[PDB]
């Protein structure tokens, strides 16, 4: 599934990740953006040989089973395959697991890089929520 952005940011408040450890949605709208184009079967392989998996882009290394990453662990109890689903409860699940882990929304290099500091309010401007 492709979210538009109005329809994206209405599934993660409805998920309860709107101001979730502080980060108010445009923040979650801005990171899935650039992580994913809001296209939850988005894949990309790491070099290290870990996969990202779904519209936050969720590591193997640590967050998912995919039974293809030596070494890692599975901290969200999820087959990475689950982080492709049309419902994005996984993805939120897991999501709020990662923004937890002590470095806030800093773990999504993308947010940091390409989000962070930014007007992310204009993510979520216009939308009825
Ligand atoms: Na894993």
């Amino acid at each position: 599934k492709v979210f538009g952005r109005c329809e994206l940011a209405a599934a993660m408040k409805r998920h309860g990740l709107d101001n979730y450890r502080g980060y108010s949605l445009g923040n979650w709208v801005c990171a899935a953006k650039f992580e994913s184009n809001f296209n939850t079967q988005a894949t990309n392989r790491n070099t290290d040989g870990s996969t990202d998996y779904g519209i936050l882009q969720i590591n193997s290394r640590w967050w998912c089973n995919d039974g293809r990453t030596p070494g890692s662990r599975n901290l969200c109890n999820i087959p990475c395959s689950a982080l492709l689903s049309s419902d994005i409860t996984a993805s939120v699940n897991c999501a709020k697991k990662i923004v937890s882990d002590g470095n806030g929304m800093n773990a999504w290099v993308a947010w940091r890089n390409r989000c962070k500091g930014t007007d992310v309010q204009a993510w979520i401007r216009g939308c009825r929520l």
